[PDB]
């Protein structure tokens, strides 16, 4: 609400937005409480250390005054954290456990994966920036490997990055140039992307063998857990011994 | 077209695996979102981010992997114009591991297994 209601980079107080001071207010008043309570209350253990921290960051404005970049860069970190440390609270419905279960098996496999594959971008992307120099999406070693990363998704660039240059004699390296682009292709949008859809489609196909185990064994460890922790005269009034149905 | 001898078998894996895709997003729904909300911050003055709504729809867009990179990211920041350069580059090399690669071949991966 603090978000969609204020221009991102605008500074706010609960006195107003720099150019819904009660909404304002008790939105601010609402995320600083659930900061402190939050750490009260205290990967899943360091996504919480990460949204209270920023939290309080975003709304600190209600007491000391923050320039307005840091009130909006770390209200853009907590807003992100939020939502995905919300998928860790889906996990305990039996409709959505199992798809952030295969959601989280596939992250891992590809986090394990990545220290071999992160030296195969680091070569094309060296590569091209000796062969493509002189274009602006490889002017510096970091942007030729962001922009090798964001090719691996098959978005080449071919006809604004090799032929409309080498049609112009802009290509400095133009038989070289060509020959690295035909096996890039080759290694990168075809053989790695289809090596992370292979380990993709062989695990969750593992998930699946026992999905249908797998619900209802992450409710009985979510009921238990409960049933350890809650006060043995409420389970003594709450459990009755038989339960009627009428289909 | 369902009544057909060599038509239905397609039409009953349409069903299965769009009610598979439907059952899964009410959990990446919050996926997009959190991405959503967070581009809106961090790329707020480009036309595709001007609205939290146009933010969704622009990432729901780049599930295909059409990122559109050079411009959105590396035109902008080869002219200053990237209120957050460094935080708005690290969260596109993450939205890209999560959304295009990961969500993606996660729906390859139950689209195979059901049919
Ligand atoms: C583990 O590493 C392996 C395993 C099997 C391999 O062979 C299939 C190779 N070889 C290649 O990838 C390769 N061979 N030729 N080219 C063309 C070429 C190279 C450098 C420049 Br610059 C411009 C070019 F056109 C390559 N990309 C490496
Ligand atoms: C279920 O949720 C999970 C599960 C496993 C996770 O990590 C292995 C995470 N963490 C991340 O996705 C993450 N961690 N760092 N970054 C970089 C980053 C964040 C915010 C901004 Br704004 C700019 C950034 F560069 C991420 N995108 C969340």
């Amino acid at each position: 609400i603090l978000v969609v209601n204020i221009k991102p980079g605008m500074a706010f107080n609960s006195t107003g937005i720099i150019n819904n001071s009660y909404l304002i207010k008790t939105c601010m008043i609402l995320v600083f409480l659930s900061s402190i309570f939050g750490y009260c209350k205290e990967i899943s253990n360091v996504l919480e250390w990460i949204i209270y921290t920023t939290g309080i960051i975003f709304v600190l404005p209600l007491f000391v005054e923050i320039p307005a970049h840091l009130q909006w860069q770390c209200g853009a970190i907590a807003v992100y954290f939020y939502w995905m440390n919300f998928l860790l609270y889906l996990q305990r419905f039996e409709n959505c456990g199992i798809f952030i279960v295969m959601l989280e098996v596939i992250l891992k496999t590809l986090l394990r994966s990545t220290v071999v594959f992160i030296f195969l971008l680091l070569a094309f992307g060296l590569s091209f920036y000796i062969l493509l120099n002189l274009q602006d999406p490889f002017s510096s070693p970091l942007l030729s490997i962001i922009q090798t990363f964001s090719m691996m998704l098959g978005d080449i660039n071919y006809r604004e990055s090799f032929l409309e240059p080498y049609l112009r004699n802009e290509l400095a390296h133009p038989v070289l140039s060509f020959a690295q682009l035909v096996s890039f292709t080759i290694f990168v949008p075809i053989v790695l992307m289809n090596l992370l859809i292979g380990l993709a489609v062989g695990d969750i196909a593992d998930v699946q063998k026992h999905a249908s185990l797998k619900r209802i064994a992450m409710q009985v460890e979510l009921h238990t857990s409960l049933e350890k922790k809650l006060p043995l005269w409420f389970l003594r009034k709450v459990d009755q011994k038989s339960t009627i149905v009428y289909p």
